[PDB]
């Protein structure tokens, strides 16, 4: 599948390995930029090779809308997009420490 703006990823390799993030820009199917609005704010968005990310089947239409209409997204909107993902999977994640 082709990485999408607003799509959740799990980071496979990098500083924030094993954390969740959001794709906010796509160069192509090989390189994207990620940010989570928290550990990595939009002003520090990071170019990633897709080999170092796992695409998750969750896409935020609100993040996509913000980019489509204005070319940017707020940190808080990214945090909320990730929160909705976490809510859906809370029972999978609740034993995390």
């Amino acid at each position: 599948p082709s990485p999408e703006i607003g799509q959740i990823v799990k980071i496979v390799k990098g500083r924030d390995r094993d954390q969740f993030s959001v794709i906010i820009k796509r160069v192509d199917d090989r390189f994207v930029y990620i940010a989570d609005g928290d550990k990595r704010k939009v002003d520090r968005a990071k170019r990633k090779n897709m080999n170092h990310l796992k695409l998750i089947d969750h896409i935020s239409p609100e993040v996509r809308h913000s980019f489509e209409e204005t070319g940017k997204v707020t940190n808080g909107k990214l945090r909320f997009a990730l929160k909705k993902f976490l809510e859906e999977h809370a029972d999978l994640l609740k034993e995390g420490e």
